[PDB]
């Protein structure tokens, strides 16, 4: 008999099929044996996390559960387990297959002005709602690549919410963070909720110009260098529309305490529905 790996509760079952793989974590699919409804199976594991730091790590996965949004990806379950000699995460996530706004750029090339606007509200209501949370919950790792659609024409979710708490640490968030979306203040001890308003604004220039921010540049010290001289991307004068231009730069100014607010940007005329 094959081993077959399932949830505590027994209600989720772990296939031996990959999905994918990357630092610290480890998708496989899997499948709601109640509802009959295949999931994505997450192992996460941060082998140099100290013991508070994997128990954090452990509570901080378990509130993603009673999260429910229509802009946040749905966390179904976690639990703490051991994976070769050491403990790690099981994250069960709704299995997200139509592409992230990453893919969608590479595939039309080019992101129609209203569907910018549309996606771009609702990646500011999923952060809105992540940071209206007890306790606040700060992505910090905020991207193209984790904001999944459900459709060229869909919604998009906010993804890898079990990931992105790892760059609250020192060895992963050197490793998984892109410095390019990164606020000028994560290299330092505390920041707050601020930092994801920056990595918005780096979204939302990426997707006003279909380049990657700050792609001139060859490392994190290049970018620190201009972000905090003030120098702007040179994708930046590339935004077509002043509004959307106007609204990029109100969110990656280097001084959190000058950048604009979840609030602010919902208020925005831009962004009024
Ligand atoms: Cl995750």
């Amino acid at each position: 008999m094959k081993a077959v790996a399932t949830s505590p509760s027994g209600r989720f079952l772990k296939f031996d099929i990959e999905l994918g793989r990357g630092a610290f974590k480890t998708v496989y699919k899997g499948l709601d044996t109640e509802t009959w409804v295949e999931v994505a199976w997450c192992e996460l594991q941060d082998r140099k996390l100290t013991k508070a730091e994997q128990q954090r790590f452990k509570e901080e996965a378990e509130m993603l559960k009673g999260l429910q949004h229509p802009n946040i990806v749905r966390f179904y379950d976690s639990w703490e387990s051991i994976l070769k000699g050491k403990k790690c995460i099981v994250l069960v996530t709704e299995l997200m297959t139509s592409g992230t706004l990453k893919t969608y750029l590479k595939r039309f090339k080019v992101m129609k002005p209203k569907v910018l606007r549309s996606w771009c509200r609702q990646i500011l209501k999923g952060l809105q709602f992540l940071h209206t949370r007890t306790p606040p919950i700060i992505h910090r790792d905020l991207k193209c690549d984790n904001i999944f659609i459900t459709g060229p024409t869909g919604s998009v979710k906010i993804g890898d919410l079990g990931l992105a708490t790892l760059m609250r640490t020192s060895f992963a968030k050197s490793v998984i963070g892109t410095p390019e979306f990164m606020a000028p203040e994560m290299y330092e001890e505390h920041y707050d909720e601020s930092v994801d308003v920056y990595a918005f604004g780096m979204c939302m220039l990426e997707m006003a110009t279909s380049e990657y921010p700050y792609s001139e540049c060859q490392n994190a010290a290049q970018i620190y260098r201009k972000v905090t001289s003030g120098i702007k991307p040179a994708s930046f004068n590339k935004v077509t529309d002043p509004e959307v231009k106007e609204i990029i730069e109100g969110c990656i100014r280097q001084n959190k305490s000058e950048r604009l607010s979840i609030r602010d940007l919902l208020n925005h005329a831009f962004f009024a529905e």
